[PDB]
């Protein structure tokens, strides 16, 4: 009964049926096919052996189509007759074609409207497309319909950014330049998306907050509900997603400015003209969106199972991942949630053999995930106090596979030994790398910048359901999944995401047939809840996290020394950060030590406790400016991309466009404040590390 | 080596010793005096056996007189002349005419000004002294002088309550009526105030903030500090205090309109009439006040001593109160200090013979808490991450006297139980309760109104340095003094409080001759930091804390039944408040058996853990509206007068006053917003208690 026995009964046999399970049907969020799946894993959790498994539920603010009014963008002409439509659903996929409630393509949370105007193409629509716009090409939004590509970073920070433009709608559309992979097929006979296809997602700017509505608590029961006006996130403006056959439509007419560049033309046949509006012969035609999607309050479930601990029952190990999908699911969440499924049975087979682990395990199945991470983030409201005193460690578990190239691993440096450690214990299962270990095939493909025979970890970003572990709370959190090789495959993540035609077929044929890939994850994963639950002495190293902050702090200094004449006139240091991170490796060094020295439990769990709390000590209960649940001060989501890690993200914001600002004085005033907290704070988890007494 | 050697060890003459030795010269904060003093501390605890006594220090904004322009207020004529000023300082006592450095009276953090204008009395200065003089008598405050008696309230929420309604200056004055009791003399020959005397003291408006340059974050060698213009809680009109023999003249000549009624009315031979200005004769003559004090960023000095844990040295029961007087600090703050000496004393002599107490105490001399607890609150803020993981429990030590007729313990209702049992096992000092123990004479003295055969304890309020372990980070926290029979003197305080007259006579001849209630309020004191740091199981019930919670349930839901209708037409319902209450009272309740039946150590710690953690449950990270310091969901400092604690405070300010609102929709969904976060608090602290896994 160790950590072999728990990853030798781990099937990719089984991780398949589990998948196959899930994606039959829909599992939308607020739906019964969804509260359905939820009352399964409940009952086969209870089977797998189990302590307890409950239903947590909340109700929450949620968005769907109106069925008998459907959303789609025209083009009109001066008549008023509308002379070109987009798709009002995606042609679903061979032997599909019957299913029913796959919801149709749309923008959640988008306001309703049926603005009309004149088109303005914005490339991505990122923070620099618009300094572009508006900077250098001189072209006003304000008013427009802006029409974007998908890709690079999170729509939410496109709709915001056209939403600050000025625009008075957003079109968001898939590129064959950035979702269809040269010489892969579309989707039955490949893994490509099809001119038919679409991708949905929510366009909220939430930061943390959880339900729109009740940001700080539980959507409980009794809650007090803002009103839709005071809501966090919301988009102001409508939204609507399209293919790439509709979007030719809208594009093959484009007058005004041509492309700046190269990197603003996709792969379609047409100009990419910025505008605004069409070219002359056509010069009198609009484009129109018709939105009517509803926000209604909707009850959703999360699953979660308890395996209580035999020694520190008061110490939680959580392996989280969600079970809503956009439509069926075949990756993103179901090859996560077959891999929980099957940890979960593993552990359980352990446990009827009379083992249980040293610390607790709980897993969860969040709800609402796709509706802006609103499972996860009312949970942990409602558990905060539990959480942040007993919370050792999160593991995420969405996507299993996003690509068949090499591992990915995102996690705190808290978790980089113990993940080094375990993958250099596990097979890899590529091609070429038989009876090598995953560390070996991981490391060749995907190394590390830094440091030679290492492999490349990504910081944590955020668009999943760690980011109240994490950024909010303070507890050590870490992903891991199959990725592809983004050297020569430079698309943005996986063509066929959240499309009706991600689907088990998309795994079982094109992504991971054996499903290798699946159980390799699985090992991943659940090796490091093993780890984490079992090992009795945390697996943490504090001296990763020395390293990493001075690499931090050497970036940012870098960043502010852009500016050599303003740290002059306005005497901006950086001495206080690197004296705090040159404290840190000291302290974190000494404190390596001790845990290497000392039969004496207390001195132990003593020494445990500085070690989980230690993540705990980078959060500031202030949080970051205008992000209340943003705590972290090493690590926020990008202000630019949600999905992207920042580091030192305070002073990384007070330092982005400052030669632009109207103040310099308050603006360099503003950096030096961030440099004072950083340094503060990072001298305060050092001292979490200092002998106690 | 137990309790009773720990108390045995404690004796009266040495706290005399102490007390005189403190008391000889002034130790305001800033001053070299002070810093003089804080190393004899360190010196002396270093001697008494101590294993660590560090300084801790902090730049701060402090505030002084000018010394060269002295501060003083006029009645002056049509022409301009100054027919009367006010005192520039307190006749010395006898013995200390040639004492230099007695700071003049002053209002800490006055701004500077001269303004000239109408007297209004606005009696006490509280919230519903104004609201009499506006909405019942119909005077307007706006750009007059108000002139108000000290007592009753904070002086802090006086001179806000004065802003608010539009006033250009403050007069403090101290009526006889409120410090002069009948039938005792005047220092030096009773303890009564002088004509001349006067009551120093600052006027802000911190809510917890500390250092006005720095909120959030200790004020060290390189924090950033604010302008004055965005500091937390400046003043911004002129204020200064004078005694009754100046008041007198100011008074005497008031037209306008007659006091509403007797309750304004004090014991000076004038009409208390509200003004505004002068009678027919003097209607041409003004009042001029002149204040020249600066404010100025100034060093100040925490002592720190550690007495390391045998068992849990990452457990910290802390003693601390500050150091830092007006002028000789008499009373307040070195009664207090030397029982704390005494204390660190007797604690060292039991280490000599090879003793240490199971959990760290940490002992605290703090410095400028009269300017703002800033101090203890920049300490706090320092190792905040420390005290949140590792804070057992926090007892304040300013003064140990304020009367001489019985006990004031002020305190969570975690310590109830340790209160009464150990002052059970105390022997009274009173007269006719020779043999008795201090239970039986406080209780006879001081009944519970709830109660039979128990003694009266009073919520936490503020106006010390628990403030930041209470109210900010949720740290268990008491208070214990001897004090005056309230119901028979009706008096505010004790007469000299912060002036020149509070001297070491004033303690040796008037309050405390044999230094046995010193010695009682040590054993108090020092007998339950020894429990605290001692017991192994945590000497806090939680069910105290149920019992609490249902009154003040009660309490506030009786508030708002005044209302009928409104929570008729608004829905508002108590329903959730009270079901969390009963959830807490059942779950505390089986907690309470289980911690009764448990040789493992891990299940003690655990529940240590669950019962430290406790108060820390109460804590809401987002603080209440705009007080983001007052974190603690069931106690705040009232929003009328920061010395008295209010329950519920956010659903009692929600529902203060609230038939004035304008939008009576807005200020009843406001009250439910904080019903429902009371609610959840309250359900989501009972559930640290449930079993963990
Ligand atoms: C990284 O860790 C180191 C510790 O190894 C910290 O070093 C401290 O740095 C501060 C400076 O920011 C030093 O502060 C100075 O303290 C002097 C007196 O300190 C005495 O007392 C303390 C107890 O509190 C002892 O520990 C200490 O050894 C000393 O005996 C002051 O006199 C200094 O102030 C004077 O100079 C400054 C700067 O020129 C002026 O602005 C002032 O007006 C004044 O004249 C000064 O405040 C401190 O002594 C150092 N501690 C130790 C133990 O060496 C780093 O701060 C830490 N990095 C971060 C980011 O925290
Ligand atoms: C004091 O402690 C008690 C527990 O002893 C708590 O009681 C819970 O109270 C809530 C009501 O606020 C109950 O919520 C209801 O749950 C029903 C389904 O719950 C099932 O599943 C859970 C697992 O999550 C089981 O524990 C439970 O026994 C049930 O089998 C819902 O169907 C109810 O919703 C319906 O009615 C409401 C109200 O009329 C409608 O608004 C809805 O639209 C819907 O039709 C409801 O949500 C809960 O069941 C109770 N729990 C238990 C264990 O009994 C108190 O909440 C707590 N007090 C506070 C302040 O927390
Ligand atoms: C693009 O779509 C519009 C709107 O059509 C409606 O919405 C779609 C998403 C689908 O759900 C459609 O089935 C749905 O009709 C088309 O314009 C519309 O055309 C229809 C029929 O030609 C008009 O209906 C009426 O017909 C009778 C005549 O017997 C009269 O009573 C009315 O006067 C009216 O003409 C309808 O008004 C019109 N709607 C709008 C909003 O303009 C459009 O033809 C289509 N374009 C294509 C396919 O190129
Ligand atoms: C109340 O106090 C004022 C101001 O007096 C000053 O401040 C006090 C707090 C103390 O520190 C005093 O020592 C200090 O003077 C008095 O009014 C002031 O009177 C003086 C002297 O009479 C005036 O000084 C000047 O004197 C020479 C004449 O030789 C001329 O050069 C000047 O023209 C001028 O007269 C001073 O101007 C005047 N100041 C003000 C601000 O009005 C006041 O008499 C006193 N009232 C009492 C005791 O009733
Ligand atoms: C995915 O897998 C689950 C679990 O294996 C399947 O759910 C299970 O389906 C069986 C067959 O429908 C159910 O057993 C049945 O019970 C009813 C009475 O409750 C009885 O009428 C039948 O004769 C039969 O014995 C079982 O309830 C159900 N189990 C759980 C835990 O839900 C599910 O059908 C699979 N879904 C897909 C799409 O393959
Ligand atoms: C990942 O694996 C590495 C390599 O095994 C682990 O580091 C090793 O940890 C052991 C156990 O603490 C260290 O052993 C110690 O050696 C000293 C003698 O120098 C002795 O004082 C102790 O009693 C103990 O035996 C070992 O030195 C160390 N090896 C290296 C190369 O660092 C590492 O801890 C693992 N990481 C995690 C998170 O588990
Ligand atoms: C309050 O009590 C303290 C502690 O007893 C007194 O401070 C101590 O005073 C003595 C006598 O002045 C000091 O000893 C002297 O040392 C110097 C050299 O350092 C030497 O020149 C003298 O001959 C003498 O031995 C001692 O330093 C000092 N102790 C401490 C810890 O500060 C203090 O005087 C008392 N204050 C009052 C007002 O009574
Ligand atoms: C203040 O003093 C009271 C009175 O001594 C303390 O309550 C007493 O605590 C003891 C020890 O936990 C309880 O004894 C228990 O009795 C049951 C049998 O019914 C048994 O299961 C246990 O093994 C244990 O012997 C005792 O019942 C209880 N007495 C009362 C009247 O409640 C109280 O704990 C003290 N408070 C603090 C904070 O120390
Ligand atoms: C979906 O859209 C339809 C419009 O076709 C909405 O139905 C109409 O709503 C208006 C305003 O409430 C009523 O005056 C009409 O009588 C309704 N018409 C019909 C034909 O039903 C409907 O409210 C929307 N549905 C949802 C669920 O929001
Ligand atoms: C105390 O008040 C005096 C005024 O009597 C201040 O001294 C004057 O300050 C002004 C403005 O800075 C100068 O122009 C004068 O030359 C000063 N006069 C004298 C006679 O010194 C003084 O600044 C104040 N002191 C403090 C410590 O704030
Ligand atoms: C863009 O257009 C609007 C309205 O037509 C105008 O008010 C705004 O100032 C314009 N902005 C720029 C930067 O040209
Ligand atoms: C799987 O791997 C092969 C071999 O490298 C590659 O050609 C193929 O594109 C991969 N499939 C997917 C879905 O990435
Ligand atoms: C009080 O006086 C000021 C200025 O003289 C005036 O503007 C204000 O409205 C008055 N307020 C009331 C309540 O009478
Ligand atoms: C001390 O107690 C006596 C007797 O009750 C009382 O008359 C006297 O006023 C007290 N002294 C003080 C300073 O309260
Ligand atoms: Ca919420
Ligand atoms: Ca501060
Ligand atoms: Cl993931
Ligand atoms: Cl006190
Ligand atoms: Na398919
Ligand atoms: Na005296
Ligand atoms: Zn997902
Ligand atoms: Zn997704
Ligand atoms: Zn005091
Ligand atoms: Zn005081």
């Amino acid at each position: 009964h160790n950590m072999k026995a728990f990853l030798d009964e781990l099937k990719a046999e089984n991780i398949k049926k589990f998948l196959y399970n899930f994606t039959q049907i829909p599992h939308l969020a607020g739906t019964e096919q969804n509260f359905q799946l939820a009352k399964q894993i409940q009952s086969q959790w209870k089977e797998f052996g189990l302590d307890s498994v409950e239903l947590a539920h909340y109700d929450v603010l949620l968005s769907y189509p109106n069925k008998t009014h459907p959303n789609y963008i025209s083009i009109i002409n001066e008549d008023g007759n509308e002379i070109f439509n987009t798709s009002l659903f995606e042609p679903p996929p061979p032997g599909y074609e019957n299913v029913s409630d796959i919801v149709p393509p749309f923008s959640a949370f988008s306001p309703q409207g049926m603005p009309e105007g004149d088109l303005v193409y914005v490339n991505y629509a990122r923070t620099e497309d618009f300094f572009k716009l508006e900077r250098d090409m001189k072209i006003n939004c304000s008013g427009k319909i802006v029409i974007a590509r998908y890709g690079k970073v999170f729509r939410g920070n496109k709709v915001k950014n056209a939403q600050l433009a000025g625009a008075k709608g957003v079109i968001l559309y898939s590129d064959p330049a950035d979702y269809f992979a040269p010489g892969v097929k579309s989707y039955p006979d490949g893994w490509n998306l099809p001119g038919g296809g679409v991708q949905r997602g929510n366009i909220l700017n939430l930061n943390g907050a959880g339900d729109p509505l009740t940001p700080g608590y539980p959507a409980n029961e009794y809650a007090y509900r803002r009103g839709i006006a005071e809501a966090v996130g919301l988009p102001s403006i409508p939204v609507h997603p399209i293919g790439y056959y509709d979007a030719q439509k809208l594009l093959e007419k484009m007058g005004g400015s041509a492309p700046p560049d190269s990197s603003w033309r996709g792969s379609l046949k047409v100009p990419y003209n910025v505008g605004p509006g069409f070219t002359g012969n056509f010069s009198t035609q609009k484009v129109k969106m018709h939105i009517h999607s509803t926000n209604e309050v909707t009850r959703i479930y999360n699953v979660i199972g308890t395996l209580r601990g035999a020694v520190e029952p008061d110490r939680y190990v959580i392996l989280g991942g969600h079970r809503d999908s956009w439509v069926f699911g075949g990756i993103d969440p179901q090859s996560g949630a077959a891999v929980v499924h099957e940890i979960v049975r593993s552990f359980g087979t352990l446990k009827k053999e009379g083992w249980r682990p040293r610390r607790t395990i709980l897993f969860a199945s969040w709800d609402a995930e796709e509706f802006g991470l609103l499972g996860s983030t009312e949970w942990a409201e409602e558990n905060s106090r539990l959480l942040q005193e007993r919370g050792v460690a999160y593991i995420n578990a969405d996507s299993s596979i996003e690509g068949n190239y090499t591992l990915r691993v995102d996690c705190t440096p808290l978790m980089y030994s113990l993940v080094h450690n375990l993958t250099k214990e596990l097979k890899s299962p590529d091609e070429g790398f038989e009876g090598k270990s995953l560390y070996e095939s991981w490391t060749k493909k995907s190394p590390s910048p830094e440091f030679s025979g290492m492999p490349r970890i990504s910081k944590l970003g955020s668009g999943n359901d760690f980011e109240v572990f994490f950024q909010r709370l303070g507890i050590a959190s870490g992903r891991a999944r199959y990725t592809k090789n983004w050297e020569t495959n430079k698309f943005s993540g996986y063509p066929l995401y959240h499309s009706v035609y991600e689907t088990y077929e998309l795994v079982e044929k094109f992504y991971d047939p054996m499903f290798k890939y699946h159980l390799t994850v699985a090992q991943v994963r659940g090796g490091m809840v093993f780890e984490l639950a079992n090992s009795i002495v945390l697996p943490f190293d504090c001296r990763d996290y020395a390293v990493v902050l001075r690499k931090y702090a050497d970036k940012i200094y870098s960043i502010s020394m852009k500016h050599p004449q303003e740290m002059k006139t306005y005497s901006v240091s950086f001495d206080s950060l690197f004296s705090a991170v040159k404290n840190f490796t000291e302290i974190a060094s000494k404190f390596s030590e001790r845990l290497q020295d000392f039969s004496n439990p207390i001195v132990l769990r003593m020494m445990n406790d500085q070690l989980m709390f230690l993540e705990r000590a980078f959060i500031d209960p202030l949080g970051l400016p205008d992000r209340p649940f943003y705590r972290h001060v090493i690590y926020a989501p990008s202000s630019h991309n949600k999905y992207a890690g920042e580091s030192f993200p305070g002073i990384y914001d007070a330092l982005f466009d400052i030669e632009s600002k109207v103040d310099p004085s308050k603006a360099w005033g503003e950096v030096k404040r961030q440099i004072y907290v950083a340094a503060f704070t990072v001298q305060a988890a050092a001292e979490t590390l200092s002998e106690v007494a």
